[PDB]
């Protein structure tokens, strides 16, 4: 007679994560999935789902704080909560303050995928790969302009991005800083760049058409991915640059009409053990926010730096704030400025 119904992302999951919680707790587990996030979202908006725990992003958890859509968690049910790093907890709590709704899941950054061959043939085996200089210098996107450049098509994120890497509130409230100096290297940068698009870049970083490209890291994987399945030698990898970069979450939340609340707080409790969360990271290539679960992942995702960047450069992390409206037009008009080159 136990039942939980869980919402969450296709393959988001190891595959006999569920299959192990039902043979240990005795609970059947309807497991559905979605692939696109506007199902999920418009369903939650909806009411009435059906669902016990759903995974949502951090950013509409944000938006949806006072619409009574989620159900706070019980902090008590949840003894294994010391296993989160308190630091991806701080930074999710921009979204979700004093982490009330929401259970960080995993999570990637918005960082830099490039054609190792290529940067390290127009600008040496010193390539500065670990940082932002490598795009956000006017020098070395002059020498990477021939091979291919892109932009993200997202002005929050981009902006973000530039304001972090010129020293200043990666989420300033300023609007000078966004018509000033962001807007100043944008357009300094800007005959370099090839174009401004959030997804053609996978498929031409695949194909060795662009060499380097303002990526979200799953993006990145998997052009690198296709681009070894297809065997033509095109390498393709992911950074976090050292001065830090944006950083977005997938959290699991409980809705407010959930019927299988035990249920579900027992399948968190299970999702916070440190061997079970690590497990699923080895299947899914994402980092995971239990740092207890950190040794227990694979050499092969632990390890790389791309995924599980070092403490330095975790510490240089940021999200991105819900600005006030003259914020928001200030930025799109001046994104608009921007690709105008
Ligand atoms: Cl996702
Ligand atoms: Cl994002």
């Amino acid at each position: 007679q136990k039942t939980l119904h869980i919402y969450n992302w296709s393959d988001y999951i190891a595959p006999d994560t569920v299959a192990n919680f039902e043979k240990e707790t005795g609970i059947k587990v309807v497991y559905d999935v979605f692939d696109s996030n506007e199902v999920l979202e418009g369903k939650l908006m909806a009411g009435s789902t059906g669902f016990d725990l759903v995974v949502p992003s951090a950013s509409f958890l944000e938006r949806q704080l006072t619409a009574g859509v989620f159900q706070p968690l019980d902090k008590s049910k949840l003894p294994e909560w010391k296993n989160l790093d308190p630091e991806l907890l701080k930074l999710v709590a921009k979204h979700d303050p004093d982490n009330k709704f929401a259970m960080p899941y995993m999570w990637a950054t918005t960082g830099i995928g490039y054609n190792v061959d290529k940067v390290k043939a127009v600008l040496g085996e010193n390539a500065p790969v670990d940082s932002w200089d490598l795009i956000l210098k006017p020098e070395n996107l002059e020498k990477l302009k021939s091979c291919g450049v892109s932009f993200l098509d997202a002005p929050e994120e981009v902006f973000a991005t530039v304001l972090n890497y010129l020293g200043k509130d990666p989420n300033s409230t300023k609007a000078d800083d966004y018509t000033g100096p962001a807007t100043d290297l944008l357009l300094k940068l800007r005959p370099n760049i090839r174009y401004f698009h959030s997804s053609q870049y996978i498929n031409d970083l695949a194909n060795g058409d662009i060499c380097v490209a303002i990526g979200w890291a799953g993006d990145v994987w998997q052009a690198s991915n296709r681009a070894k399945e297809a065997k033509n030698g095109v390498n393709v990898s992911f950074s976090i640059p050292k001065e830090g970069a944006m950083a977005f979450f997938d959290v699991f939340a409980m809705p407010a009409d959930a019927k299988n609340k035990d249920e579900a707080y027992q399948f968190l409790n299970y999702l916070l053990r440190p061997d079970v969360v690590a497990h699923i990271s080895d299947h899914v290539f994402y980092a995971n926010a239990n740092k207890a679960a950190t040794p227990l992942v694979s050499a092969e995702v632990r390890e790389n730096p791309g995924i599980y960047p070092p403490a330095d450069v975790r510490a240089k992390l940021f999200t991105l704030k819900v600005q006030d409206p003259k914020i928001d037009r200030v930025r799109t008009r001046a994104w608009t400025k921007v690709k105008s080159g």
